[PDB]
């Protein structure tokens, strides 16, 4: 399937242990792309202070499209110092390792597989 639907736990950016995928933009997509697969990978909603928290490179998801079954389509867009390798919509959040952090929520999306 070109497409698959997840529900992301969304994460506090303080609880984060984990605070991002790798060194290069291609690591952080590989390690992102394997965690949505593996079911370890959690969502930071972007907020005034949160990035600078963060690990970069970032992997961001991003509206694909204007929603199956309650599931935003969203793809993978990466950051380092200041240029992003991908072009979407509107950051949904920042994807992080999740490693049994407690979220706040749920959000569901189709990710573009």
């Amino acid at each position: 399937k070109t497409h698959v639907q997840l529900s992301l736990p969304v994460l506090q950016v303080r609880d984060v242990l984990v605070r991002g995928f790798g060194d290069s933009v291609e690591e952080v997509l590989s390690e992102a792309r394997q965690h949505l697969k593996d079911g370890t990978c959690g969502l930071v909603e972007v907020e005034k202070g949160v990035l600078p928290q963060l690990e970069q490179p970032y992997v961001f998801i991003k509206r694909s499209d204007a929603a199956p079954h309650g599931h935003v389509m969203v793809e993978l867009v990466a950051e380092l110092e200041g240029i992003q390798y991908g072009r979407s919509g509107e950051t949904l959040g920042v994807l992080v390792p999740h490693v049994g952090e407690i979220p706040v929520a749920y959000r569901k999306v189709l990710l573009r597989k």
